[PDB]
């Protein structure tokens, strides 16, 4: 066989939650490729058929800020650290589609909000009225697996095919911050009722979901240098956004303000202590050995109160 191989400090800090993928766009399929191997297995996909699959979804990604190729493979990074510690809950299936849902979960994003794409009245949001870019991004992933020579499911019976192809659309949908609220609030009150039952396929939906959310917000989980670097790009896709905002002639909400660039610390504190603390803290319930994502999220939530009291400086 032909097995992929990294570097030694690739090989070892890989299997770390808080791994960067560097700067190196060329070694991220390869990368990529390696984190199947190792997660699914050398067989669960022909190299071919994977590589191709690959560099087609590299090419439907778009050169924004923010929600890029690198993202995509960092969020499929977080998955497969949270597979390999986890590594007897998940089924062949769910190994075969996660990683590949991760890898297409923000296909053709133009780093623009639901929101936006509602108020410009967007052709898209006429298509999907609710979750608009997530089920576009599916979309894009199943014209994708339907280009000659990118069925990298075929091996698949027609009823496998569809179950992975389901667990795909879902993992995708929930990436839909709007839908997390709602699902870590019913994850939260199954898991203290003792009502959890990773048997029940709704409650595995439910479970996958909030992985999808917490290798989503990953950047908040990585070493203090990385997490305010990555903070910068995803703010320069926010105050594009509201830059369009103002052009169609309405208020931006706060984070999408450029003019508030000053407040950055706060938001940033109020994003930790209403979304992120709760997000790693419930999955950490559900999936103990995610742990160290929950300590790295509260060690970056020190970093941010440290720039407000004026310790720490976070310059653009
Ligand atoms: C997942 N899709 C949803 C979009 N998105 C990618 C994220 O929300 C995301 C992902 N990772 N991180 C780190 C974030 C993030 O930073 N979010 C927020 C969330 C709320 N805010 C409020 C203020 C702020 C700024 C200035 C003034 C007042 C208020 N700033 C923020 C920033
Ligand atoms: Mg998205
Ligand atoms: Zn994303």
């Amino acid at each position: 066989l032909m097995q992929f191989t990294l570097p030694v400090r690739l090989c070892k800090e890989i299997e770390l939650f808080h791994f960067d993928i560097g700067p190196f766009e060329n070694m991220w399929p390869g990368i990529f490729v390696y984190m199947v191997h190792r997660s699914c297995g050398t067989s669960c996909f022909e190299l071919e058929k994977l590589c191709r699959f690959i560099m087609s979804v590299k090419k439907n990604y778009r050169r924004v800020p923010y929600h890029n190729w690198k993202h995509a493979v960092t969020v499929a990074h977080c998955m497969y650290a949270i597979l390999q510690n986890n590594h007897t809950l998940f089924t062949d299936l769910e190994r075969k589609g996660l990683l590949i849902a991760c890898l297409c979960h923000d296909l053709d994003h133009r780093g623009f909000s639901n929101s936006y794409l509602q108020k410009f009245d967007h052709p898209l949001a006429a298509l999907y009225s609710t979750s608009t870019m997530e089920q576009h991004h599916f979309s894009q992933t199943v014209s994708i697996l339907q280009l000659e020579g990118h069925n990298i499911f075929s091996t698949l019976s027609s009823s496998e095919y569809e179950q992975v192809l389901e667990i795909i659309r879902k993992a995708i949908i929930a990436t839909d911050l709007a839908l997390y609220f709602g699902n870590r609030k019913q994850l939260e009150e199954m898991y203290q009722t003792g009502s959890l039952n990773l048997n029940n396929q709704s409650h595995r939906d439910r479970v996958i979901g909030l992985m999808m959310t917490a290798c989503d917000l990953c950047s908040v989980t990585k070493l203090w240098p990385v997490t305010k670097l990555t903070a910068n790009d995803i703010y320069a896709e926010f105050w594009a956004e509201g830059d369009e905002m103002k052009k169609l002639g309405i208020q931006p909400i706060p984070m999408m303000d450029r003019d508030k660039k000053d407040e950055v610390p706060q938001g940033q504190l109020g994003f930790y202590n209403a979304v992120a603390i709760p997000c790693y803290t419930t999955l950490t319930q559900i999936l103990p050995p995610t742990e160290p994502l929950l300590k790295a999220c509260r060690d970056n939530l020190s970093q941010w109160e440290k720039v407000i009291r004026g310790e720490e400086t976070a310059t653009w």
